């Protein structure tokens, strides 16, 4: 009926077409002050490059580590970017330092079940993405797409329990490593079931083992290809969020697709 | 049940989308020319595109681009011809060749090419004896040419190309061998462009298998906006899946594997029940 | 510097000047001929040409010849405005060259052809002598005695001599190394009072230099070969790839311009 | 004729040597779909060797006009696993474009033989890590209006000579770049190259980078980088006429084929 609004501490994304999630990470990787200032410049460079949004992670850590990491990159990020922005993290002390710091989202992959998580982003009043999740083999599911909408329906209910608003909500479905490629794929092909649960969906497939193994593509930058057009796909069953590092490429992909769709 | 050409004895089955590389033979297609030859260069390209993925090569010696000057035949021979006759020896994959003249489609055919891509579609005076008597089959494209307002731009490509198949089969080129092209690009605007891509599923009512070429394309720079062709990788990746998915079964590319990959993801989430 | 007179178009030596190839001879793969050069030559003329030599022998009898380069310079004649040169040694194609718009003879054998020097004492176009003869004792010295035997042959037939230029005849006639000799020593040939032209586009022994067997692949070594001769004096460059060598010889002159 | 140790890697300069052109960047790179950036860079690197260069110069950062600066994490990450693979599967010297004494130190500990300073060490740590790194360093030229452009580069390019002498910084090790395109016009351009044997008689091997360059395009009226290959290999074998022995270059067989064409002509007495 109305396009989901999200205000992110201030500044508003608008649901009203698929919008792209640029993934900063800041972790050392032996290549951290270095570490924040390559984040910063990365953020910057996905904002020229047309996100809607960037997602900044700490993690891959005591909430002091994390906090070292994300927030001087969320205060420079916040100064240099009108984009709203979002933190990376389940742990509620490093959620209300992050928020305090300009960070107006929330992207949980333990959809809020941290002790003390449910209560903090009900203080916060911030939008919250509620990831499932259950290396090695992947758990077997005998029915993946009920387990996911079972899972994701539990942590809607208890964040609405807990008094966040349902219209500050939004859910993942953990595409990754916690599903096989087949797994995945089914998850992907049947994505319209889980945008009938009244929030907004976010999809992130952006480089994963999966599409490396549908494609035959070994690194993450050899993904690029396959996981602009699993984005586009999900995009088309219903994702309204998308969580990518290749922001112009998946720009521009969802712009061809717009203008196609827009013809009656 | 799903359609099977032969490509003079190279079978290309269109049970799902497969991709045509683009290799054009020109001199100003390459900047190592200083050390090699234009035919070397479009051979290691057409090599490269088949290792890529590609179903099928399109070779074309002249360009059909806005502004373009014309290639006398005999120049159109010295370029394509030799690629034909070393790719033909040096992959397995059918090969179509690119061009408007009856001379070169025999010419092509005789040194190894199993497809024809024309641009007129067979309008060009002895196109529709030659294909008849070369039994290979053939892409009707449509173009206004060789930037016009339409009234109508599905319904005006629609009605040329019933034309053009009408005229194929009265001419004994049989119906299975016959491909047809809405001409992305000629002759056309975004905006028409756009309505032609939206409305494929029309053209695909008819019959013949349809090939969808948007690829690096003026009008996906401008939706896009990006300027330089090697900047629309992106945009052409999804208007070629796009394409594919309302019905078109062969896409004419630059960018191989970043077609095939598309393709192929979309082929896994499209095979799930 | 030299001004040269081509039937009208004036080409000015104040710097070396491109002579763009224009070959009409067929091939593996007549009328389509005659097309591919005319749409070749007008190419060229857009690349930057100073001048286009047309020639349509690479044994062709004179009535063959004709129905090959005639057509060709009639048409360009037309639709371009530089200078034409024909590429023959025979007097009767020559005449009917000239008739047809050519402004100027390429001559591979330097008018020894009976009735070429008064052809051209008739004609009053300029004309390049080549030299043709293989093993020498100085081919650089041999190069010289035989060309300063042909200029005063062309000023004893008539023909003025501010209308001459010669060429030392780089390619099949030369050894590698005979080659790479007239170039090293293209200076001394550049003091017979007449304007030099070299000609080693794509030649056999540019690719034997640099292992380069293809006629397309030795298109950088030419570019090279023709600075280096114009370096030395060659006031006119005679090549395939003039776009190349129009870049080649404008980044000389920028930098030859600096006192 | 002088002889670079370039880690064990020996560079001779009794002849104008080729130094391919090998970026790191996404930008320069349009397979980037379905290819890793430093995938592309390695197969690029062996492409130039096989076309006969002489050494490989593999940087990470563009200082072409406007570039955006690249932070050192990321230098890093484009670099080091270039230098790492290129080690492995070439025999020829290696060369580090930075100007990033963290991006020297790491470069050389991966096998880079050599490093390619654009600012000439003014970086603060950049003199101490190429003095304690001991491998052949270029010193650049880098600043826009001149009064006496030839003079205003020699003496900068003296001062840097200077600056980096009495450091430990071997006489022997510096090579100097006039820096054609860093903030000089098309006329500064082509004043610095008809000048150039001016800069040689420092005795300390010069090295001259004019590959594709907005001031070629300018004096040939080429556009784009790719169509200005025939006036930059004619201003690389000009540079190697006047004294260059070094030529930095994208068009590593071409610029190898005017080279041996002018060296036959050269040897003739
Ligand atoms: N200048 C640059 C800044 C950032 C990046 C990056 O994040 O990849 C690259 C270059
Ligand atoms: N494509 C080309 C590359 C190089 C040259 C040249 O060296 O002059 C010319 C053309
Ligand atoms: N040796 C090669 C040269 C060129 C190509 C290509 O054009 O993709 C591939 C291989
Ligand atoms: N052959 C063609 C190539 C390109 C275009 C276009 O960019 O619109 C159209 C036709
Ligand atoms: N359109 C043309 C393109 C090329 C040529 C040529 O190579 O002579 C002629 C015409
Ligand atoms: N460089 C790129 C090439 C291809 C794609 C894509 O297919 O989306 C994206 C980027
Ligand atoms: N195999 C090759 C891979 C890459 C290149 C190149 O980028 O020039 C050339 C050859
Ligand atoms: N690093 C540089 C790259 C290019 C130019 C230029 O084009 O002038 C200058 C410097």
């Amino acid at each position: 009926d109305t396009s989901p609004r999200l205000d992110c501490a201030g500044r508003i994304l608008t649901l009203d077409r698929p919008r792209v999630m640029g993934i900063v990470n800041v972790t050392p990787d032996s290549f951290t002050h270095t570490t924040v200032e390559a984040a910063v410049a990365h953020g910057l460079r996905l904002a020229e490059e047309g996100a809607d949004l960037l997602d900044i992670g700490g993690e891959s850590v005591p909430v002091e580590e994390e906090l070292r990491r994300v927030i001087p990159v969320i205060e420079r990020l916040v100064a240099q970017t009108a984009l709203p922005l979002s933190v990376d993290t389940f742990k509620p002390e490093v959620m209300r330092a992050a928020v305090a710091a300009g960070a107006g989202m929330i992207n949980d992959v333990q959809a809020l079940r941290q002790p003390g998580a449910l209560d903090a982003v009900a203080d916060l009043r911030v939008p919250v993405v509620l990831m499932h999740m259950p290396a090695g083999s992947a758990p077997h599911y005998d029915d993946v797409v009920a387990e996911v909408h079972r899972f994701l329906v539990e942590r809607i209910f208890a964040a609405e329990m807990a008094g966040i608003d349902k219209r500050r909500l939004l859910i993942d479905p953990g595409f990754g490593f916690g599903k096989s490629t087949a797994d995945n794929v089914q998850l992907l092909a049947h994505l319209p079931r889980l945008c009938e649960l009244g929030v907004p969906v976010l999809a992130g497939l952006s480089r994963k083992r999966s599409i490396g193994e549908l494609t035959g593509r070994e690194l993450p930058e050899q993904r690029v290809a396959g996981s602009v057009a699993a984005h586009l796909l999900a995009a088309q069953r219903g994702a309204l969020l998308l969580r990518v590092h290749d922001v112009a490429a998946t720009v521009d992909a969802l712009t061809v697709w717009q203008a196609v769709q827009a013809v009656p």
